[PDB]
DNA sequence: CCCGGACCTGTGACAAATTGCCCTCAGACGG
DNA sequence: GGCCGTCTGAGGGCAATTTGTCACAGGTCCG
């Protein structure tokens, strides 16, 4: 199946997006290194790589796609918007699209990789960005471990504000996301908090391939 | 001493958003 | 040649679950 690379400085980049952006970011990200800015999305073909109906896939195209504009993202720091023109359907059942070609090289450039079957199941978006921080770290074999300011986890993934009182980010974030890569991916996380004082400043994650 | 206060934790509630599902009907194609 | 039966996909919706928000109970130490 699909091997994504990119970047580090994708993932490490401060942005917003849903799920059904993120997949299909990372198709942009395929056909791009595969080679102006001009990618496609046929209906039919992203229905049966995420195993939708055709229905289904046309409404997660057509709604992911409006709600590109104005979006925006940094990298630390600069800011720059994904799309320079909106998206429109030349055929039935296709869509294209002008990706901005500032941002061509921070897509390719220390760098990141994962097959895409790894995380075409999650369906939270923090945890798909969690799981490719994750992957930054590992090794030829499987195995890694991180720490991650809280902080910077707060920044770059551009998490809600009522996560800046820790009980609800261990509740809402933290755990559901560990489960859902344990249950979704072919991973297997642990961590433990780091403190100082009363306050938590760091996660630690361990992990190993199953 | 023990207070009120400034921190921290977890949980119960509710509001707002997202999920996989369902139904309709016209477009593009073929037998 | 062209009608109609089928496969697509662009729309309209749903209830059951998940995600985002905040009040309140209940721990500590400070001055
Ligand atoms: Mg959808
Ligand atoms: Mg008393
Ligand atoms: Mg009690
Ligand atoms: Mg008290």
């Amino acid at each position: 199946s699909p091997r994504i690379v990119q970047s580090n400085d994708l993932t490490e980049a401060a942005y917003s997006l849903s799920r059904d952006q993120k997949r299909m970011l990372y198709l942009f990200v395929d056909q791009i290194r595969k080679s102006d800015g001009i990618c496609e999305i046929h209906v039919a073909k992203y229905a049966e790589i995420f195993g939708l109906t055709s229905a289904e896939a046309s409404k997660d195209i057509r709604q992911a796609l409006k709600s590109f504009a104005g979006k925006e993202v940094v990298f630390y720091y600069e800011s720059f918007p994904w799309f320079i023109k909106p998206a429109h359907s030349p055929s039935r059942g296709l869509y294209s699209v002008h990706i901005n070609p500032y941002l061509i090289p921070f897509f390719i450039g220390r760098f990141t990789q994962f097959r895409l079957s790894e995380t075409k199941e999650i369906t939270n978006p923090y945890a798909m960005r969690l799981y490719e921080s994750l992957c930054q770290y590992r090794k030829p074999d499987g195995s890694g471990i991180v720490s991650l300011k809280i902080d910077w986890i707060i920044e770059r993934y551009q998490l809600p504000q009522s996560y800046q009182r820790m009980p609800d980010f261990r509740r809402r974030f933290l755990q559901v996301c560990v489960n859902e890569i344990n249950s979704r991916t072919p991973m297997r996380l642990s961590y433990i908090e780091k403190k100082k004082g009363r306050q938590t400043t760091h996660i630690v994650f361990s992990f190993r391939d199953i």
